[PDB]
């Protein structure tokens, strides 16, 4: 019943992001300053766990609880339910309030009073109480802003899909206890399950120990490994066909050629074949961040054809035609609309004409941004088949590989990596 | 200790018929019964709660007490809709005294029938959380296993279904012809009918029935003999099946000769539609018995315009081959499903997705976040498009391939289910290859 | 009897730096906690509740001690989280103990800090109640003060802004470069820093920090000063103050010198065309430090077209300045709530007001009552066309004094803020006379 | 702690309306009926003060309540807090029960419930117990129109701004406490306070104290009032300019003039720079109420342009375009459209095709009215500068003094005067 980062691998960045948080726990009143934390990623990617493993480094009682629990009741407990478990929490401080599918409670009736009863315990507590509280959830697109202000969450940490070496370091961690055989190689297992993640890796081998116990034997051969994955291969988890891999590595690559390619400040990160996941700007940032958002789609494209482009780029789409949309309704972006601004559905109710000139200028403007990254991908189609072919390998390379590549070819990028 | 004590089961996969699959399916259940420690031997976890689903009346009380009579290991069940007066009140048990009775007898069978009484979405909520808390709680490495049934899986709690708490759903279909004659043959053991009948007969002339059905009207004959001379005859079958067969036909849906035709070619034209496209997924068996219930993108991570196109052609292949074999007369409304899927799709295609080079890269999620009518215009025009595109395809396709398509509806309204390769089997006698994709 | 007993400060106006008008603001309270009865002399009724709100670390806690040692009086300080566990459950004290503690110690002030905790919009309701009928009921002409500090005074119960009950509301902003050479002068004085260092440079290069914040940053290198000689040098507080500021630019809002750039350029405009227009209200002093924060046709009672066409002049300045200093690609979204109030002042000006000759004197209050598309996109055009020509006019107008502007805007660069009466100096230094609205 | 109608100034004719009132309440079964009693009107006006004046009149207990505390309960609280007030205040009998903001309860969902116990207590108790119900709201436009029914608040009452006679006797009123100088000049006061609310006039006096002993003085003088004044105008109270007191006098003026000359049966009341606040009418009647409600705005225009027209008339305006609506959707009396009723948010969803006859049928009938009342106040536009004149002077005139001032330019009048 005891976790640690021990049984916790291939999330370096999250751990060294919450060793703060740990030296919190650890003397609170020394240390002083975060108050709650929210973890986002897909089903199976370990949130609960890194929570878990959080409050065992630091020595603390965990308390876990579901916004599930909260959401169905009668009229009038969620609230109640909520601020005694700030105050069960308070008398076992210093511990820690796990939060689970923090979206039951948290979107944007009855649910509004838990959620604002939710915010009050958040800002009430002070740092010297010595708590902290994790949430968890898998769609953090649908939450209530107010969640994110400060003192309330005002720090969210991504937790991706494991890529090679995450695979094969939770394969090692889930091994640890099962008797396997000489002959397995975890490694191989690693680059056999793109697209799986810490739980699947956990049912694979599980799967592989019950194969090899219905057979009598004693050992764990590469054979129940082979068999549990073709098992769930072939009617829980999800593998990535070398197509798709090819796919998914061109838009990435897309995507981080049109970073370190435009005229902006904004950072480029890594690059992997793994998904990924209230400043000012002007119209020409705007602009650029619209071609970035463009780049994989335009990259699909280019290397095959209009019958090529996948479903990989629906979020980028989306995200670009929204900023054109905030571009020309919102900030009078445009000359043919002008500066005029009714969208906050909006306030006023708009006439088809201009409605019909908005949706326009939409298309205008994404069709400008389309070819110029077309262009732009046509241009560097060599240097970037280098990429992706680093990128299938690897599955994943850093921003200062994807430079070196493209210099290789006498190319010269922006000093935008991260 | 108010609790059912467990008792052992007289029933095996002798008295079970026509669900071999099932079987297959729960060997690894009943070979942990067998021997919980051999699979624990390596760290295996093996599975606590399992779901069985289905129509009143196909076996899954009579599969979970075959499953519990093949591991020779007690059987302990309770009804769902049982569990407010069994465990609730004053004197009354707890759950947890159920799933301790179960740990002091293990291995054992736990078995819920009507799991959907108490976890649809008061005290049957107290009693759920009972069932949950023991369900995650209770150290089931002993040797029990949970299994659950329902007829309603479409209002079950999801709160059932998480990890580690009946995580495992099995479907158990009605029988097909050959099914339905195992059935008849199992339940004649003990009836010792006359010479004349030939129960393949009655097999065939009872789609849609259930092991229920068959076994009351085995059970009617064998009681209307007796009223009779020792001797089930042809005669009594025949006025039992005649009175069960009209009852019903009223109230429920029977398999009317020309409803199953339809459905045959409805199915086929999916089938033919999933041998012949370029790139998809590996076709399933066919076959005119429902295949499935409630508890269409998701086999993959991403799709290219291509495997969409594809995808859409399918679904809407069905209607394809009711429109050739039948005539623009004779499509039905069996196609309502699929085609709404198709048009569906085909909206994501260009609306979310800017698969369209007309309307271009644009995407909106969904619903809508006021478009200009000429934006609607041009979506509905593209989709429409592409529905008609793929539609003509898909007919041409079948009226290519018509007659081989007329041997398997043939061999389809025979035998009620099919499989893929019996599929490209017909298709090779008409000196026409189907792609390997069974 | 459990409230904290209240005791003097040792802080007052010469521990405050930056906010010299605040000081003004609060100097009628200081004088009425020096002497009541003086005040009272003449039946003038003193206020009861001030709110002080502002964004954490400018001063809210400070300037309530501050103001508690001007007057040499009690200052009895409570949170408004820690209200629940102070005045609510079994042996706790009550919220009228508070108030009477600290009539008893009158003339005094009491602080609480955090009353968003308990004002927004339970047991919180009930200490809430207990507050607010403290608030009306309490006879404070002894001279005590209640000091309300909020760092989220968006979600104050209104309620606790009725007359009586803090109806005086006072914004505490981020110090400007020389507010913030001021703070760190006052924290210099415990510290006693070596020679070279400038602290004006250290003001200059903080922009959007708080008083809190230098303090931090001073106290971090007295801290390395210590790890490391009796003596604070300009080294140490360049590492600090890289630290402090890397640490805060990912999460926080900074003030890149571009941003600063922008927003200069913004306010100028808006000053600009405040400064120009025909008849319009008084310009007030222009900065690039935000001037308020949450709790435009309410500074008259009527208004006719012609202020109405120079308010929306106004309202888009800011972003006509931006499109002449950085042309059409480098507008920027801070004009966002800007344009959105422009926008939506024209729309009254068409739909609700009948000031549109081509509408005509028909007035739709508001949203709509079913009216036809023709009248929409006729309101619409009028909309367009009235925004685009006061755009146009704006744009001119900065074309004109497009070199006074540069000259504004880089003193502004430098001090962060700028009187209205350094503007029209400015602008006279270039041969144009501006309009005495100062 | 007690309050009469010497502490409430400047409303005689309410005074005058409330007497009825008063006598009901010394004395219940001897006058027998009013119920209930609205007042409305701008915030700080005095209606909460009126009340009490009435309830220190009779020499009858005062119970104070706000629509606030009945609002926010939770499910089926509100409805037993009001028959619970209801019970108290039939014990305490005689009393008079307040409600302010009664716009709180009374909107036109659980809200619901408590205005229905309301509209049952209002009717259930007789007249022989002995009490009187006052209300309280600033928006009476958002009111459900069920609390007026007869019975329950049969009786409003409009509390205005004090105009400059108000301003002065409020003055008195509140001087009478402070220790004022002789110099002061309350009558310069009042006419230097146009749209000031007797609140605001409270406040000034009391930020004058103030400052007189800031500055250590023992009388209060024009310095400290003047002062106070200014300090408030500089940066809670808003004062009317010269200008925008010309503006309002040619609205109220056009009016009034509209109102004098229309061929109708509705009286003029009298004219003033303060802002103003199920019978069965024919076409003509409905025209003339139109073109009245367009006087203002046309008066506007006829004297300062197109470019001088005001938010003065905003009230006026919508009211005029409403009115048209349902000439022409809900009376038939347009002969284009023609007897066809479909508005009661309609019930039959309409064709785009009709809605525009209505709308440019809605545009005729304003439009046309609009030119009427340009014409009219072109005609008369001398004596109108007359009447301004006076108002201006004034600040306030009567229809009678209107008439006169028109007769002597030679024009007769209709004897609308109220
Ligand atoms: N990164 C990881 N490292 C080790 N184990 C993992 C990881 N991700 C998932 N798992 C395994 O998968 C299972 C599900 O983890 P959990 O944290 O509950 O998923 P989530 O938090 O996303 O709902 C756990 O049993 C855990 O051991
Ligand atoms: N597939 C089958 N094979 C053999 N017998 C069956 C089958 N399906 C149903 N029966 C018979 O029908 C009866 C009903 O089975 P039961 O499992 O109780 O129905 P359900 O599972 O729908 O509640 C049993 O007596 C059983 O012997
Ligand atoms: N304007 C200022 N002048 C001098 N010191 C300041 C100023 N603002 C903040 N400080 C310092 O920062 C610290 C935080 O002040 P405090 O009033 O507690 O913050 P807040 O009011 O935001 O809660 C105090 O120790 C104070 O000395
Ligand atoms: N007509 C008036 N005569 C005398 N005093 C007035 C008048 N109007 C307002 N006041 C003063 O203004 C303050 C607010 O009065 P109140 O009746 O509470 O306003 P309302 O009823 O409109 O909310 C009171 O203290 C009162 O003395
Ligand atoms: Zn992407
Ligand atoms: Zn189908
Ligand atoms: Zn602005
Ligand atoms: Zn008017």
């Amino acid at each position: 019943m005891k976790v640690t980062f021990k049984d916790v691998a291939g999330i370096e960045e999250v751990k060294e992001e919450v060793k703060e948080i740990i030296e919190y726990l650890k003397d609170p009143v020394k240390f002083q300053p975060p108050k709650g934390v929210l973890l986002y990623g897909e089903p199976g990617v370990g949130k609960t766990l890194l929570a878990k493993a959080i409050a065992g480094e630091a020595h603390v009682p965990f308390i876990s609880v579901s916004g599930s629990d909260f959401v169905e009741m009668f009229v009038g407990v969620g609230a109640a339910r909520v601020r005694d478990l700030f105050e069960t929490a308070k008398k076992h401080a210093p511990c820690i309030i796990f939060i689970d599918e923090i979206d039951a409670v948290g979107r944007a009736d009855e649910r509004e009073q838990t959620l604002n009863q939710l915010l009050v315990e958040m800002d009430g507590f002070d740092t010297s109480d010595g708590i902290i509280v994790i949430a968890a959830t898998n769609r953090p697109d649908i939450l209530d802003p107010a969640l994110l202000r400060p003192g309330r969450f005002d720090r969210q940490i991504f937790i991706p899909k494991p890529d090679v070496r995450g695979r094969y370091e939770i394969l090692k961690v889930h091994a640890r206890n099962k008797k396997l055989a000489k002959d397995v190689d975890l490694e191989f297992v690693a680059r056999a399950t793109p697209g799986f993640t810490g739980a699947d890796l956990e049912n694979l081998l599980n799967e592989a120990a019950l194969l090899a116990a219905r057979k009598g034997k004693e050992e764990i051969t590469m054979e129940e490994i082979e068999e549990a994955l073709d098992r769930i291969t072939m009617g829980k988890g999800m593998t990535i066909s070398p197509k798709e891999k090819e796919k998914i590595a061109i838009h990435e690559a897309g995507h981080a050629l049109m970073g370190l390619v435009s005229d902006d400040d904004d950072k480029v990160h890594k690059i992997s074949i793994i998904p990924r996941g209230k400043h000012i700007y002007d119209k020409k940032d705007l602009y650029n961040k619209i071609l970035v958002l463009l780049g994989g789609r335009a990259a699909e494209e280019v290397f095959f054809g209009k019958d090529g482009i996948t479903t990989g780029a629906e979020n980028d789409l989306q995200r670009a035609t929204d900023l054109a949309y905030r571009m020309v309704s919102m900030w009078g972006m445009s000359d043919k609309v002008g500066p005029i601004a009714i969208r906050r559905t909006t306030a006023v109710d708009t006439s088809p004409d201009l409605l019909r000139e908005i949706d326009e200028e939409v298309k205008r403007i994404i069709t400008e941004q389309y070819e110029k990254a077309k262009a732009i991908v046509e241009e560097y189609k060599e240097p970037l088949k280098a990429v992706v072919k680093k990128l299938l390998e690897k599955e994943t390379i850093t921003c200062e590989e994807f430079v070196e590549v493209f210099k290789l070819y006498g190319i010269e990028l922006k000093d935008k990596c991260k």
